[PDB]
């Protein structure tokens, strides 16, 4: 997408060189901002074949409150088996810290539905925000939140959310955490009877590993494609009753994927 | 500065009328980020006199983990009098989530530690960050954290430093928010023994009070000067250290002071 690859060319143009802990090396980038008008399409990127059923099922399992890979496991999604230990365990992360952040009073807190509720009772709010950064479990997790803090805004009738990422891999996480933030305002948005607006992503460390380079401007030598669609199929109950099949994205003709190696 | 002042005129050009809790009605935009370069100067506003007093004595207030105003009366600062209860107290707010965020086992962490540790052992680390949005203690808060959330990065002997302000009141909050954090970047860079940086501010719902308006007009048609330039005279034994006396600002000439009501 226009600005995904904009962001690619802005690190290889200001991105200063980094020691990383995956001893890897890294490009680096400190602050960015890109919007988009979920209502212009789906903004899943075409300059290089994204895996739609990964990005889905890995919604949602975060969405069940789950942090062992058996459920991704089941439908054949390994993007989190080298983090996981012996058991499949990740830790108390994103799943865990959205549908149940433990209170010092020994209470857990459902931060999707408390959303859930503000949206339908209190658009207008000022704190509608989902934090997966527990301070306090931070050691227990397998790797420390990537896409750290979210807040979702109403305006002419229009669902609207920033993502704050603290640590971003521009080449192969961002288009994931992308998509999977649109998807989830597209059924916030259809559980609230509202429509879609923007989501704008915002990051702290935006980086490019070394081992990306020539997959980078291979892509960057690409032309986007217009944006595919995303049709729901139906309106479930509750957040937490979507099923893979309730989505069907229409339209979506990427170029070539292309691989490249994950540091862990 | 121009880059506030551009944020004024696009709250006003392009803001969307609220009804928010205080009934007061609000101009709003969603999402939004400037970047100040630490080396071209102090980010203060010179197009309406800031009281640097005031941004100050509260800045070494949350240091001290402190949540108490009695602090900020010792020292004629009254800004948080409004949501104090009968006893001077606001909860467990920033200070106490800085200083002593409380795990679900009764331990507390220390992030402001963990961070210069972070800063002088790993400062390449992609998650220095503190925050202060504890999901778990928000409903004890007078009033839930505005500046939730902060990165710090560094590049090449720089500190850099993003917050991320979940709510922001422009007109009377925002450039007291910036110098504050400004402060502290200059506080760890010279306890880290490294250069100042970048701050980049992001802002989630940004919006300015209808009662604002005929100052915000004013303020519209002054012309910024250049921005003054902060001065430490000693450097403490460690970042809790520091005193009021130990800042001089040289070379400030704003322009007059402008009154306006704060939204309670
Ligand atoms: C973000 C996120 C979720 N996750 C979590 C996750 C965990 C650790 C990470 N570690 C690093 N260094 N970068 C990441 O992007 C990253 C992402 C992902 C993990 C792998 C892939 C990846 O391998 N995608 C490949 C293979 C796709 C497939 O197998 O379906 C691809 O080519 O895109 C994507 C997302
Ligand atoms: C942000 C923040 C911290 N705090 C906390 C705080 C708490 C609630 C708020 N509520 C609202 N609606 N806006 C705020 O900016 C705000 C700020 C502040 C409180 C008020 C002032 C305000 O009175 N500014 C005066 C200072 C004059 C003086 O120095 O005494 C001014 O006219 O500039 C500034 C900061
Ligand atoms: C993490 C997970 C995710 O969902 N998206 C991402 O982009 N990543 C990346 C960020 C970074 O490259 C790394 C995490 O490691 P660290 O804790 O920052 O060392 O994976
Ligand atoms: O440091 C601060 C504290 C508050 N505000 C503003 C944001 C909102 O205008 C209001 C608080 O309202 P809630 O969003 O907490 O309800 O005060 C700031 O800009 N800066």
């Amino acid at each position: 997408m226009k600005q995904y690859l904009e962001l690619m060319q802005k690190v290889l143009d200001e991105g200063t060189q980094k020691n990383d802990r995956t001893g890897t090396g890294t490009l680096s980038i400190f602050g960015h901002q890109m919007r988009f008008n979920l209502q212009d399409g789906f903004p899943l990127v075409t300059t290089k074949r994204c895996h739609l059923r990964s990005i889905i099922h890995e919604l949602l399992w975060f969405l069940q409150g789950d942090t062992n890979i058996a459920y991704l496991h089941e439908n054949n999604v390994t993007i989190w088996d080298e983090w996981a230990d012996e058991n499949g365990d990740l830790g108390p992360v994103y799943g865990k810290q959205w549908r149940a952040w433990p209170t010092p009073d020994g209470r857990h807190i459902d931060q999707i539905t408390t959303v859930l509720n503000q949206l339908k009772n209190d658009p207008d709010s000022e704190r509608i925000i989902v934090s997966a950064w527990n301070v306090g479990e931070l050691d227990k997790m397998a790797l420390a939140p990537c896409h750290a803090f979210f807040q979702f805004y109403v305006a002419d009738g229009k669902l609207s959310c920033q993502l704050y990422q603290r640590s971003c891999d521009v080449f192969l996480g961002l288009p994931f955490n992308i998509a999977s933030y649109a998807l989830l305002v597209h059924m916030m948005a259809q559980q609230c009877d509202l429509e879609v607006g923007d989501f704008v992503w915002t990051g702290g460390d935006t980086h490019l590993y070394s081992n990306h380079m020539d997959q980078t401007h291979l892509q960057l030598s690409r032309e986007p494609r217009p944006l595919p669609k995303l049709i729901i199929k139906r309106k479930p109950e509750s957040i937490f009753d979507y099923r893979f099949e309730d989505f069907e994205i229409e339209g979506y003709d990427p170029h070539p994927g292309i691989k490249a190696p994950v540091a862990i």
